[PDB]
């Protein structure tokens, strides 16, 4: 005691001098000493020190077996000269950030340890040799080698260090807040809080985020792993990705293995003070402080438990972060350059897979990584201080939590092969959503459409009672994380009481044993996942090895160096092949190219015209033969190449933007047209990120962007394939051509063409990859041979009510009926709870064990109720989520079928198939589970509270400004990492739009030497998302340091109001109250976890129910206003001022209409260009509504009629009649209304009874999408049918000529003849000869009427209908 009290001398002088050196230590501005060798371990000393000043520490604590409970002396010094040392190492690093290297007052704080070490030193040798061997080994070895490691220390200390050389001014924008950060301030994330408050007073954008820190800036992180991964090569005087990958992220991970090692090392520490705690609590001798000072340092022992864990996450997620940046910049780099056979040999598609997925799933590994150890860590360690605690029989207990790790993936491998491999009912579903969207027109104006909706309501009521029990077997993660708890203690205590009943139970063993079985429990379910995620990423690692050894593409295949005189190009009997092994295509192939000559090269098509050019630039790899250039090269692919960017862009290609030469350029290549049509000049985005440009515009783009480049050689490939014959010709004239721009350059030309050869000057004729004869074609048309045959708020959190919204979808008898069952598992819960403190404190008073046997008994139906209450909860959860998504699902799609024909019209038919893709989806599966899982969090937490709350009285004081405090920073951070997960979440995939266009793009990045300017866009464009992948990071840990200090001055509390209601209370209440209390920072993240993932998932619910009452104004069927049955027959056709017009406030197309056509009459329709004809079709079917005029049939008003009452009546044939994909039967009668033989018949009379007929299906025939596998003119025979089945008095015809042959328009005209004599008749089309036959014609003209009468009539007034 004389010397336990000695060492304490370091420890108090360090910490006193701390605040009195942190204001000296910024005295210097800045030094940045490099990380030397020296101070990379004077770090790692330390660390080992304080993990020998554990040994020093819990030797001590096991004095609690035995019974002797240690003095405070006998447990302090080890804990607070082991505290210190965590702060040695901590200014030993912080240091080095600053100038100082001769460090003053650590020296002298290692001298100061070395010194007070001395007496016992000079002591504990003599007191062992001279009285015999050990005494007390351990406290012999905790010393001595606690005296080498602080000699050694105190000896790295006296060295010297480099100079500063710091720096010049580095840089103007945002720095990461990270440099420049006081000790104080970086030890708890207080940087960070810029943002916080940035992030909460504003929105964020690109142009206020964390100008990234120079170390690892994607282009430093992918170097640092390229030059591992060649250096990791053969090496003879094979190669695995794993090796480099490891040794260029070692450094970074056996310093975050350290964090990991301290943490679960520090984290013992609570249940044993916890143990300390109890039992100095019922000791009535014991000072008051005794219970003070081990609720002081259980508070100061858990403020650092979790302040080297959220300091943890921090470096092993920005190495995660840069292991999602080295793979995929090795991967680009390799993907630049490696082969064109490899691209055909595998996918394109699938190229990008790997990123997005299949190397991103290493950034989604690391956390999971070091669990590997510290697994194996935190049990053979928990299982020893429960097995000191309650004995053998916490084997069982932990035996069944092991037990629960197959069982908890054995569902992850039933679902995920019950959710992934069925769910292609999902595919089958969003094809006929798709085939539904597009085409609506037809599927609209007859009737059909609630044959679909039958159809596709049968086929997602298919899919979700297969999902129904796709989320009953995710109720099993919601056993592990509520009921689970309770059913390990049950057991635990259940064979501790049985296997001998001489064994009582108490306040320090039950609940130390059940604050352990806590710290036990998190690394034990989250590795399953590490199963799941190292056995999916094994198979990455794999694929990135297939990636990575694949053969490069340059042997040098072309010299650039030499040429002979006046040649530009010139290959030496070179030949050539597209794969290593298949025979080559080109056989000693011989040309010898004067500069600035245009050749062009002819052929028939598959002789070896287009594996010419590839052959130059160096993409067929030469057998035989040297291929020589000079100069730089122009490449046109044939498949045009266009750049996922702005035309600018595509056209400048890394050049300096001159807009003379550009608008030259432009104007001579003929696209000025083009920017007049384009909707916003010369800037219109291109690609799939912008408007999807026909394959005309492609090669001009492609050939602007070749002749601007103006290089030395150009090497074209047939550009003029897909273009307009006459601006072709002038594209020839203007930059090809003699007369045009490039007479100096020395053009390559291929192309099928014949026009363009006179003009050329020389020619190459290719057979079977030999050359045959070459020269001019004037001198070449002397020969005449085979080449002779060639010739020929709105941004902010969602309203409340939105919530509500979604309870109305689950029924709100289900919504009472889970709120209430969790309130009443709640109640079980802390009844069990409390049950057990009543037991505890029970066993210590009553002589008789004997009524142990009942409290067991009601301990376990009173738990497990509380399992039998949450299941059961649970599943009418999940069995009410799916339920939420059909009404939800159904109220969508009963709305998007009833929409007017203009909503499809301003909408591309994306975003109508976004809802039903995703934004269905997340209330299918995604919403659900997360609502379940917060509604879990949150009772968890309410249990916990009102545990702590009741077990000791007057802790309510203190539950307010907990609360005031944690809501704070909740806010906060719902705030700020909103708006970075927003940022972020966008910023990612241009990324892979960058890529998927390199590979592509491959042939035409490279011959433009461009390689290395084209991998540097990659590098900022995962810059772009890095440095917004690195705050959002940070400002998770900032939150969970907010809510861990709200989290620990919670265990102060009820460990403080614990020992100050000592004489009140007995044991068993304080073990409960602590106990529940260690764990009030667990629940209080996973409350925070959901409540963040439903934040941003039931917007969801708010856009699918925001999609509805969007103007249907269109009843399918009215109450009792059907016109009289039998109602065609009349057929009669009259207005009265009609006119309407497309949308509000449009010009009108139709004007005082006022025509009439009796019953059964037949008459036609003819308009001038631009009356605006088509309208009317739609006019009849009320398409349109009325806007003044009411189209009256037969006497009746339209306007009153239900549509599928008054559309089915009438009978059209579209402009453009399409097939829908399944059989026939379905194709021509989804009601099933009419009989087989006339269905036959009229199939007879369709014109396709020979088709049908052979084939057995037959009615069955399976169409493809749209009848794909039938051509167009059958597509119109069948829809002639469908016209053919309803045999109604009133038929219409939408365009009976508008882009059809002439051979079927007579078999349409014909069968229209034959049949239809007595029904009404009405037509459009763009040719009168089905129109000059009718009794009466009515001639439209710029929407009023102008001659409705008999042809003859017209041919006498002489009108448009005569005029030609
Ligand atoms: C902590 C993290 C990592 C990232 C997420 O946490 S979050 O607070 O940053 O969202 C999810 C997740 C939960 C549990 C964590 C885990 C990574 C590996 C951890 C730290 C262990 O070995 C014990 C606890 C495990
Ligand atoms: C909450 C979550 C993640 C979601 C899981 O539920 S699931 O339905 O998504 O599988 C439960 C799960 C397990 C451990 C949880 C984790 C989220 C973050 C947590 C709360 C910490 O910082 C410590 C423990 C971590």
């Amino acid at each position: 005691f004389q010397n336990s009290l000695l060492a304490w001398v370091p420890c108090i002088y360090l910490w006193v001098a701390l605040p009195c050196y942190l204001l000296y230590l910024r005295h210097h501005c800045r030094g940045y000493i490099i990380l030397s060798h020296l101070s990379k371990l004077k770090m790692v000393l330390g660390v080992l020190l304080w993990c020998v000043s554990w040994a020093d520490l819990f030797y001590s604590f096991h004095g609690l077996v035995h019974g002797r409970a240690p003095a405070p002396v006998f447990f302090v010094t080890p804990l607070v000269v082991g505290v210190t040392m965590l702060l040695a190492t901590l200014l030993i690093q912080y240091e080095r950030l600053q100038g100082v290297q001769s460090s003053g007052v650590l020296i002298i704080f290692w001298f100061l340890c070395v010194v007070c070490a001395i007496v016992p030193f000079r002591s504990k040798i003599l007191l062992a040799k001279a009285e015999g061997e050990i005494s007390d080994p351990f406290r012999f070895t905790t010393f001595y080698i606690h005296f080498a490691l602080v000699l050694s220390a105190l000896i790295l200390a006296c060295f010297r260090e480099k100079p500063p050389f710091f720096s010049a001014k580095n840089v103007d924008p945002n720095p990461y807040p990270e440099t420049s950060a006081g000790f104080l301030s970086r030890l708890f994330f207080w940087w960070f809080t810029k943002m916080a408050i940035y992030g909460y007073r504003h929105p964020l954008e690109e142009k206020d985020l964390w100008s990234l820190k120079e170390e690892d800036r994607s282009q430093m992180v992918v170097q640092q792993l390229l030059e591992a991964w060649r250096k990791q090569e053969k090496q003879t005087a094979k190669p695995s990705f794993l090796k480099a990958l490891l040794a260029t992220f070692g450094s970074s991970f056996l310093i975050s293995a350290c964090f990991k090692l301290i943490q679960d090392l520090l984290s013992f520490i609570n249940p044993q003070l916890l143990s300390i705690l109890i039992r100095f609590i019922s000791n009535p001798m014991a000072p008051s402080w005794w219970g003070f000072l081990v609720a002081g340092l259980m508070f100061l022992c858990s403020m650092m438990q979790s302040l080297i864990l959220q300091h943890y996450y921090h470096y092993i997620f920005v190495t995660g972060v840069k292991f999602r940046t080295g793979i995929m910049g090795v991967i680009y780099r390799k993907a630049l350059v490696i082969t064109n056979s490899v691209k055909r040999a595998s996918t394109v598609g699938e190229i990008v897979n790997l990123m997005s997925v299949d190397a991103q799933r290493f950034m989604d590994l690391a956390p999971f990584l070091n669990l590997l150890w510290s697994a194996p860590l935190q049990i053979i360690l928990a299982i020893y201080f429960l097995w000191q605690n309650l004995g053998p029989s916490v084997l069982a207990g932990v035996a069944f939590m092991v037990l629960l790790i197959p069982l908890n993936g054995a569902v992850a491998v039933k679902m995920r092969a019950f959710q992934v491999k069925q769910m292609k009912l999902k595919d089958s579903r969003i094809k006929l959503m798709s085939e539904i969207l597009n085409g609506i027109k037809v599927l609209k104006l007859y009737a059909w459409e609630p044959s679909f909706l039958k159809q596709v309501e049968g086929i997602r009521q298919g899919e979700l009672q297969l999902l129904r029990t796709a989320a009953y077997l995710h109720t099993t993660t919601t056993f592990t994380w509520m009921c689970s708890p309770f059913l390990v203690t049950l057991i635990t205590l259940w064979v501790y009481v049985y296997v001998d009943p001489n064994n009582v139970l108490d306040a320090e063993k039950a609940f130390v044993s059940v604050s352990l079985f806590n710290i036990l429990r998190l690394p034990l379910n989250m590795l399953p996942q590490l199963i799941s995620n190292l056995t999916q990423a094994s198979v990455s690692l794999k694929r990135i090895q297939q990636f990575l050894s694949q053969e490069e593409l340059d042997p040098q295949s072309v010299e650039r160096k030499t040429i002979s005189p006046g040649y530009a190009i010139t290959i030496h009997s070179g030949t050539f092949t597209w794969a290593q092994d298949l025979p080559p295509t080109l056989h000693s192939l011989d040309i010898q190219v004067p500069k600035g000559a245009l050749v062009a090269v002819v052929g028939p098509v598959g002789c070896g015209k287009s594996s010419l050019v590839s052959a130059l630039l160096g993409e067929m790899e030469k057998l035989e033969g040297k291929v020589h250039m000079k100069g730089s090269v122009a490449y046109v692919p044939q498949q045009a190449w266009i750049q996922n960017c702005t035309l600018q862009e595509n056209v400048l290609f890394g050049k300096a933007l001159n807009p003379k030469r550009y608008q030259q350029t432009l104007e001579a290549c003929a696209l000025l047209a083009d920017l007049e049509m384009l909707p916003g000049g010369d800037q219109t985005e291109i690609g799939e990120k912008g408007i999807n440009l026909s394959g005309g515009q492609r090669q001009r783009v492609s050939l602007a962007r070749a002749v601007y480049s103006d290089a030395d050689i150009f090497l074209l490939d047939d550009p003029l394939s897909a273009v307009d014959s006459h601006v072709a010709k002038h594209i020839f004239d203007h930059v090809i051509g003699p007369e045009g721009v490039l007479a100096g350059k020395t053009r390559v030309l291929v192309t099928h063409g014949i026009s363009f050869l006179p003009q050329t000057d020389f020619i190459i004729v290719l057979a079977d990859g030999q050359v045959s004869e070459m020269g001019p074609y004037p001198a070449l048309l002397q020969r005449n041979g085979s080449f002779a045959n060639f010739l020929c708020a709105a941004i902010g959190t969602v309203e409340l009510s939105v919530f509500w919204d979604y309870a109305k979808a689950v029924g709100l008898c289900t919504t009472l009926a889970i709120c209430l069952l969790y309130v009443g598992q709640s109640a079980a819960a802390i009844g069990a709870n409390v049950w057990l403190s009543a037991w505890t404190n029970d066993a210590m008073a009553d002589s008789r064990q004997n009524n142990t046997s009942l409290r067991l008994g009601v301990y376990a139906a009173l738990g497990i109720l509380q399992g039998f209450l949450v299941m059961l909860a649970a599943m009418a959860m999940a069995a009410g989520g799916i339920q939420a998504a059909r009404v939800l699902h159904q109220a969508l799609l009963h709305n998007k079928i009833r929409s007017p024909q203009s909503f499809f019209d301003t909408t591309p038919s994306g975003r109508i198939l976004n809802c039903f893709s995703k934004d269905i989806y997340v209330v299918d599966e995604v919403l659900a589970p997360v609502i379940l899982m917060l509604l879990n969090s949150f009772f968890n937490a309410i249990s916990t509270l009102v545990v702590i709350m009741a077990s000791t009285p007057l802790f309510t004081v203190v539950i307010l400004p907990l609360a005031v405090l944690y809501t704070l920073v909740q806010r906060f951070y719902a705030a700020t990492s909103r708006q970075l997960k927003r940022l972020e979440s966008v910023s990612r995939s241009p990324i892979y739009s960058h890529f998927s266009e390199t590979v592509t793009g491959a042939s035409v990045i490279r011959a433009y030497n461009r390689s290395r300017d084209f991998e540097i866009i990659s590098d900022t464009k995962v810059d772009a998302n890095q440095r917004s992948c690195y705050p959002y990071i940070i400002s998770n840990r900032w939150l969970s340091i907010g809510v861990e200090f709200v989290g620990n001055c919670v265990v102060l509390f009820a460990a403080l109001f614990a020992v100050i209601g000592r004489s009140s209370l007995n044991p068993g209440l304080v073990g409960l109250s602590v106990s529940y209390s260690l764990q009030v920072t667990f629940a209080l993240n996973w409350m925070i976890r959901m409540m963040s993932d439903l934040e941003s998932n039931i917007v969801a619910v708010e856009r699918v129910k925001e999609y509805s009452k969007t103007e249907t104004e269109a009843p399918w069927v009215v109450e009792g206003s059907r016109p009289p049955e039998g109602w065609p027959p009349r057929g009669e056709v009259e207005f009265r001022n009609y006119s309407v017009r497309y949308r509000p406030g449009l010009d009108l197309v139709l004007r005082d209409l006022s025509l009439h056509v009796h019953g059964g009459e037949k008459v036609g329709i003819v308009g001038r260009t631009g009356a605006g004809k088509s309208s009317m079709t739609l006019c009849l079917f009320r398409i349109l509504e009325a806007a003044k005029g009411e189209i009256r049939i037969d006497g009746l008003n339209v306007a009153d009629i239900g549509l599928h009452d008054l559309r089915s009546q009438l009978t059209i044939i579209p402009q453009d009649p399409i097939l829908f994909s399944g059989t026939l039967r379905m194709n021509l009668d989804p009601f099933g209304s009419y009989s087989e033989e006339d269905i036959w018949w009229a199939l007879e009379l369709s014109h396709l009874h020979t088709f049908v007929s052979s084939q057995p299906a037959g009615l069955d025939f399976q169409c493809s999408e749209g009848g794909e596998n039938l051509s167009v003119g059958q597509r119109q025979l069948v829809c002639l049918a469908r016209a053919l089945l309803r045999k109604s008095r009133i038929l219409v015809l939408d365009e009976a000529t508008a882009a059809i042959d002439l051979e079927t328009d007579n078999l349409i005209q014909a069968t229209i003849r034959t049949q239809f004599d007595t029904c009404t008749v009405l037509t459009i089309a763009h040719r009168l000869n089905t129109i000059m036959d009718y009794t009466r014609v009515l001639v439209l003209d710029k929407g009023v009427v102008a001659e409705f009468d008999s042809p003859a009539n017209l041919i006498a007034a002489r009108g448009i209908f005569y005029g030609m």
